[PDB]
């Protein structure tokens, strides 16, 4: 698992805290919603966990020469489907957020859903670093 | 497998979320269908794959020195298939459209095929940064 | 475990002590709660721990050929659980706080809760070095 | 085996898909038919199958230590057809186009054939990245 | 173990004698008590020789393949109580000074208490090297 | 052996497919007949494989401590016979052309004989990237 | 064991004999005692020594299962107290001095005391190389 | 062995085919004879062959503790005279010839002797590239 | 043992022979006793040493149980007698000259006592080279 | 050994055939007999065969716990004779020669002796590369 | 052993032949002899030959537990002997000379005794490199 929770306006990772950060104002405009994919691409936990789990399944069946034949076509069968569920678990859902600044200048970010509900025409305040951004309501 | 579905306009990878993106306008011409195909060119994975599973199929027939024949020719023989099948199950449908931004300048990208349809004459806003872009729906 | 307690306002780590810090002052407005995450994304000492326990609850069930199932069961149903648990013991609750500097320029700054309370108009004194800051009431 | 059917004007790779690529205009003289061939020079993969495929039927003539000979001879003399064959397999037929461009400078392209087919007279459109080209009729 | 007790007002490290070092002059103000936190975040050495001493003293209870488990369970709960240790013997108590030199500047410094006592308005010299400083009563 | 059959006019290595080259013309004088030696200087596949089959062949003289006296005298016997074979087929046979360009500058290029005939006085194309080309007829 | 003697001004070590070192003249006051802390932090060598040292005193009580808990328990009783004593004989006791130069500027010096008495109202000379110094009576 | 044939004027090594390459003139004076020393200086590859060789031919004489002596004795002694000979195959007969070119500037080269004779007074056309030449007759 | 002679004004190590050194010329004044400590500070030889012999006179006292603990002490006890030793043979005497150059500039060197008795007032040669120093009588 | 044959001026190296090389003229005076030294200073091959040799000559002596001690001491006493005698097989005699340049400019040059004799008063020809010279006579 | 005889003015290492050599003259005064300690300082091939060779004296003497004993203590009692000895066979004679150039610049050289004797009032011809010298008598 990937634990892709400090991906929120909620939620700070320890480290980048006590540090200094910018501040901006801006308007709100365009929410539309979009799903998020974590972790990497290249599954490599799921492929060993679902390979002996589906190896030591194979024993269970047949007796002499005709068992090696079912443990190993066992270990391959469940080796994909490793990979098939290690990333249908890091899926969450969130917001694309157009922002218009006062500057006269549009940007558009995108943020995990929590429990605040964006609106179409609001005042947000934008947390700043380099090329970090965090947007909080009112 | 890998999980080429980040290749779509309605998923975003976890690396580029809580980040600033500039915003421009267009207009679309010429949408015509392509095919993608991922992964990597030198298939290991399923070599290894295809290599046991043949080669545990060899044993069970014949017997004295004339089984080592059969499992050595089974081992090859499913080895190249390996690498026929793994690079038939990464290959996706996707579209490549020529937009004509405002500026008067011209550029064309591709993209996976999703649940929308593009047509010839159409608004499009486009994402951007540094050498990346997502195409949207007005 | 991680001790994330040195991002407080009352606990210095020793990589900082006799060393030379500036020294600045500002004023408080507009606190609101956040929680902190500390620790690392890819947990792997949870894995390890959750799977030798859960695999030693496997072998007490059944016998014979049926044993090793249940261990081979019991070791991943426990890695992913150690998983779970791991990254729930390293979450606290701090404070951010939007500061007013007497230049006229405005920041913001996160920090854990102590013992102390900030309400909104108050004088505080910046310790500051090049890109670390600590917040003391007057 | 080297899946070399990304070469062709129907095919994109997956790397170079959501990203921006200019366009020109242009016309069409001269193809004459080329034949190209893809893999590498040193060909280790095939050595190691005709090596082991040659060996292991050695060991059906003779008895004593007239065995080890024909092993021995059998393994290189498969060894070297193993390169004879597995650089045989990999050779395909394109075309090579002549293409005057409407700045008034002339280049020339080879790229695989397909299904469409190229004549002296017409008109192409060329998608163009840093030294990277596809040409794709009117 | 670490000992930091070279962060005190009266010792100094060998790696520091026989070199030249500066001479400043300045006032005390302001002077409020602090703790001090050593070591490193990642406790190992503490892990290990919890996990040891938790082991050893499972294996006295049960028999059969109940002991096993016990062992095992001991292990892991005597592994979290190693760094739960470990890291509250590496906690001193020190003092936090603000001076203001006679240049006009202010700075602030902490530093360990030891068997003198800082008091609002006295002189102190400060003896000081690159990104170094040690404060000393008149 | 090694595959150096992408030194002629008509083959092209499978790098440099969808790449740009410029184009030139030129004038044909005094070809000449010459031999390409392709490979390695050291020869180290062919001294194993002389080895191998020559110790092999050693055993089946003699007996007692006059066998392992043969067979280490074969070994060597072998082994530079090996490096004496590996380097007489990888020998092929090309041209030598002195080509004189519209520019008014000369120069000659190597080039593997095919099944087209160069005669003196004749029209060619120089195909051209950095420090690269090919020559093709009218 | 650290041989730090080679911190007092009546001894030199060897790797800057026959070199040439420059000489200036100064004045001295307030000199005031001082304890230096040599080594290095992380003490290693005293926790194996201390270790086996108490692991080898833990057979010596109980037989069956409760020898090895004995073992066990004064392994770590020893290891620590290794840390404990070998970092309280790295510690001797040398003077801080201050010297005021002909020049007009003045800084301060700490060294190990030796079998010469250093008293307010002197003249010295210091013997001075690249951030190097000693300090040697008249 | 060393397969120093490149190094005539009627050999081309494979790693200079389709490369461009300057023409220039000259006369030809002074030619006299050389030899060439090819391979390395410190000969490995002649001391293991000879090694192994003189040591199998000292088993055949002798037996109980005189064995040992004879064998050791013959591997030196085999040892130095398989560099003896490694270094003497290595050894082809060439020519120097001193060239004044057209410019009026004058160069000699070295050149392996083949199968046509130079004479003082001749016409003689340069191939070269940077740090590279091969020369021709008319 | 560390050969430290080569410190001396009649002894030049190897490395400095058939090279270029500069003469320069001066006068002499204030000579005084110091030693030299040569070596490393970590003493590592001296430690395995004295470890092996102690723990080899410790087999010879008791038996049983009670023999183990005599060798485990006598280990440490010798081993850290080890580097007692180790670092008191090391230790030489020599002398620090002041001379006055004949420029007007002042410097001193340390030497190693020799056979030559140095005295106040006596005219000195320099040989010189970069950062290196040897004086020698008139 | 090592085959210090191509410091003649009548063998070249095989990396300095086929390329450029510059002439001069002068004049000889001046020419004294010379040794030259080749191979390496730290003799390692001389060492081990010496160590076998010798130590293989030992074990035909005495018998019991006196066998072990004579090939002991044997070893040594081969070994250094080892490295006695492979440095003096590597010593060849050479000349001087000191050469007038017609510029105006002087220079010497050593080189090993041949089968030519050179005399005071005779015209050389310098064959010349970068820090390369070999001296032909007339 | 090491063959410090390439320290020498009649012996060249054959690194510097076919090279060439700059020319000087001059005037010789005030030669004086000295010593010249070559190899290593911190000698380890000593100390191998006198451990093994005392250990292997050991254990001729007493029986039972008291052999080991006597085999320890002569095996460090032989390995200190070892860097006694192996120190005081690479120490030779030579000689200083202070030459005086036609420049009007002053230098001394130091160089091995050979079979010439040098006096003060000659004439010196120097053969320079950079940074390296060879003085060879008129
Ligand atoms: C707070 C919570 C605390 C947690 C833990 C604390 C508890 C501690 C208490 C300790 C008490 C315990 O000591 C008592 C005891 O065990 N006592 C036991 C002990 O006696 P003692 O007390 O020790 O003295 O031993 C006896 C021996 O048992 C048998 O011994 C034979 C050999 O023994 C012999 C011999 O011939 O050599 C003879 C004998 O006389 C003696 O001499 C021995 C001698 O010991 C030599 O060593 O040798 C074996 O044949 P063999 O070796 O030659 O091959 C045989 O297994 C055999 O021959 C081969 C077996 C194997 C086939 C079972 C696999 C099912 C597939 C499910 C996956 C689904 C895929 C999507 O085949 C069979 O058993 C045939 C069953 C056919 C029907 C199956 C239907 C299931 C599917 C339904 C699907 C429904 C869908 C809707 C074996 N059965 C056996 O050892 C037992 C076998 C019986 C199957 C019951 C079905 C349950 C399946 C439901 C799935 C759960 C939800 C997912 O059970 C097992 O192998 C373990 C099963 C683990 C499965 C986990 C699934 C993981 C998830 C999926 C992974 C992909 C047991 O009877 C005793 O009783 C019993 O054990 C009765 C017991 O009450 C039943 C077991 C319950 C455990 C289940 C929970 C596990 C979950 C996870 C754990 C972390
Ligand atoms: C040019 C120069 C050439 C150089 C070399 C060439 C010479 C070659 C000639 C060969 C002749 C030789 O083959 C003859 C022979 O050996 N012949 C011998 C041979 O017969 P074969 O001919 O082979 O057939 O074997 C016999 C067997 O000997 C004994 O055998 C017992 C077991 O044997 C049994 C059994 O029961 O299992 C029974 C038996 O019947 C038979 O069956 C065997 C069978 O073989 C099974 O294997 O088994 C052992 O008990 P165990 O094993 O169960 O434990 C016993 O040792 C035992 O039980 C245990 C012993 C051990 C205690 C000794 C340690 C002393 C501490 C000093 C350190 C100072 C610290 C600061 O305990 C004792 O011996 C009790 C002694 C109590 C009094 C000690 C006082 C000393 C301190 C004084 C301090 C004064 C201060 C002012 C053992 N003694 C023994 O094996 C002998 C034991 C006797 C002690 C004498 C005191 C000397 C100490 C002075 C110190 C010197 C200066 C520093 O001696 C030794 O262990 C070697 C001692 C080496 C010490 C070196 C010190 C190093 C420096 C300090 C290091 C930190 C010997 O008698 C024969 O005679 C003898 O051997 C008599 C002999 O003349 C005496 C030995 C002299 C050697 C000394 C020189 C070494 C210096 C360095 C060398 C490089
Ligand atoms: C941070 C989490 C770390 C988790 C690692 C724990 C591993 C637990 C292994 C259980 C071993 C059971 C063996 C079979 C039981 C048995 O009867 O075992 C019997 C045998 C000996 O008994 P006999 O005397 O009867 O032969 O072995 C033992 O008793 C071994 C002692 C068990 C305890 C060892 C301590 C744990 C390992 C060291 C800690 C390292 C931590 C590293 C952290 C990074
Ligand atoms: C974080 O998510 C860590 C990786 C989690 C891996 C989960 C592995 C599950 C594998 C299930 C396989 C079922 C096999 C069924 C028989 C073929
Ligand atoms: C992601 O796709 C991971 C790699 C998947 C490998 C799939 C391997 C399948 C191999 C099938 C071989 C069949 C052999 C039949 C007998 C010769
Ligand atoms: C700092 O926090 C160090 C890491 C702590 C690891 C804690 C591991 C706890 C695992 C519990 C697993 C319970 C398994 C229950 C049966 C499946
Ligand atoms: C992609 O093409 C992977 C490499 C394919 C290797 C194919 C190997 C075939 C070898 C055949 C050898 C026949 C030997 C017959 C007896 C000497
Ligand atoms: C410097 O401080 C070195 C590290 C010190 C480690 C101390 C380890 C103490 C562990 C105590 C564990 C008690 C376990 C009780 C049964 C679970
Ligand atoms: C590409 O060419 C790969 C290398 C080919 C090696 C061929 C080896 C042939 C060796 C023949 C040796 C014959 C020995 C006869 C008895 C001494
Ligand atoms: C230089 O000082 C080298 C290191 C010295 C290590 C000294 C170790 C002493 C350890 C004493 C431990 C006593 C244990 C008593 C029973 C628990
Ligand atoms: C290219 O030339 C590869 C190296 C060739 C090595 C040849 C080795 C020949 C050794 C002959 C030794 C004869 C020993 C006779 C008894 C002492
Ligand atoms: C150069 O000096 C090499 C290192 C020399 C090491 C000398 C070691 C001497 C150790 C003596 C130990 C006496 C132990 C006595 C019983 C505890
Ligand atoms: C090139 O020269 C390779 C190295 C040659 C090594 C020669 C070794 C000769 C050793 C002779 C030793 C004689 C020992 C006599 C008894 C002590
Ligand atoms: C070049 O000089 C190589 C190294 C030479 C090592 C010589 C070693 C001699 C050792 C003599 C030791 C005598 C021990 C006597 C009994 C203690």
């Amino acid at each position: 698992c990937v634990n892709n929770d400090t991906l929120s306006g909620d939620v700070y990772t320890a480290s980048e805290a006590k540090q200094v950060q910018n501040v901006s104002y801006g308007t709100i405009v365009n929410v539309r919603p979009v799903q998020i994919q974590g972790g990497d691409d290249s599954n490599v936990i799921g492929a060993i966990g679902g390979a002996v789990l589906g190896g030591f399944l194979g024993n269970t069946v047949g007796g002499g020469t005709g068992r090696s034949l079912a443990t190993a076509a066992g270990a391959v069968a469940g080796g994909v489907a490793g990979q098939g569920v290690q990333s249908a678990m890091n899926k969450t859902q969130g917001v694309e957020l157009e922002i218009r600044k006062d500057d006269g200048n549009t940007i558009m970010v995108v943020q995990k859903q929590g429990n605040t509900r964006f609106s179409p025409g609001q005042r947000v305040v934008l947390a700043s670093n380099g090329s970090q951004v965090t947007v909080s309501p009112r």
